[PDB]
């Protein structure tokens, strides 16, 4: 039975190596990574790979790894797939921990925009979680933390992290991670997966997919929002993604909004992530 070497980038930035039989489904590899991570609350997470166009794709746990990676390397990342709107309701601290690591990368990367003050507050909770109580010994007036807190670091930001860290004395890692999550979860791009698209008139928009529904970002002024309840159906055909919207009471016919994606594969990817978010953040 022939086995392929898999390389997984973990959220702490380290590499996990393992082998699976070459006809393995994605679930086999995912189960191995989650066991390595001592992670029980697995439903929020998934593995990504990069396709031949270099786009991030979710590894479907139900299908053969080889029919997804196709010609590419068996190289993956471990990621948050479904960002819980209320992280306080996760049953385990270790779940909250991996969620924090994913959000730190979301912030540093600029996928999750954040005010100065929220960058410093989030950074201060990470420091408290990782170093414990503020100590002046590892911090003179010139201190710069090894921790990456932001897409662009400034001395003013480093100073503010230290000022807020002083205030967290006696806070345990689990408590600091919970505070990190209570702040992060309120940010307007928390858990939003953005896709480049054109509207029916060819104007460049972004479609966001999250727990609460679909977002159309036409610009900072005029942002269309479709709670899942309002979304009747979604479809893709060629390079097109269409969404059907419920009529309001005593209106006769659903409305159709169509979008143009860059190519057929981008349309299909958007459709699948929407179906999966609808299925997950339907239930309750
Ligand atoms: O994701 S969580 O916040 C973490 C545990 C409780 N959560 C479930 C949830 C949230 C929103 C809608 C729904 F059907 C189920
Ligand atoms: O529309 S479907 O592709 C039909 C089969 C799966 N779909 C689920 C769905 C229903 C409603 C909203 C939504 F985003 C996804």
């Amino acid at each position: 039975p022939k086995s392929m070497q898999c390389k997984v980038i973990l959220l702490d930035g380290s590499e996990y190596t393992c082998d699976v039989e070459k006809r393995s489904r994605g679930q086999v590899l995912f189960d191995k990574v989650c066991e390595h991570l001592n992670l029980l609350e697995k439903d929020y997470f998934g593995l990504t790979y990069r396709d031949a166009e270099n786009q991030k794709n979710w590894l479907d746990p139900a299908k053969e790894i080889k029919k997804q990676v196709r010609s590419g390397a068996w190289h993956f990342s471990f990621n948050v797939k479904f960002y819980p709107p209320d992280p306080a309701q996760l049953s385990e601290d270790i779940t909250r921990y991996y969620l924090c690591l994913q959000l730190r990368d979301d912030i540093v990367s600029g996928r999750l925009p954040c005010s100065f003050v929220t960058l410093a507050l989030l950074g201060s909770y990470t420091v408290q979680s990782e170093l414990g109580d503020y100590d002046p010994d590892e911090c003179g007036s010139d201190y710069i933390s090894e921790f990456r807190f932001a897409p662009n670091h400034t001395k003013e930001l480093e100073d503010k992290v230290i000022e807020l860290h002083k205030s967290h004395r006696g806070m345990t890692p689990a408590e600091a991670e919970m505070h990190f999550l209570e702040n992060a979860k309120k940010l307007s791009m928390y858990g939003v997966d953005l896709h480049h698209a054109k509207d029916s008139e060819g104007v460049e928009i972004m479609l966001g997919v999250c727990a609460s529904g679909l977002l159309i970002y036409r610009d900072r002024l005029r942002i269309n929002r479709f709670a899942w309840p309002k979304v009747l159906k979604i479809s893709y055909k060629r390079n097109n993604f269409y969404i059907k919207i419920r009529p309001g009471e005593f209106e006769q016919f659903e409305s159709t909004i169509g979008f143009k994606l860059p190519n057929h594969r981008a349309a299909k990817r958007l459709w699948k992530v929407c179906v999966e978010h609808h299925t997950f953040f339907r239930l309750l």
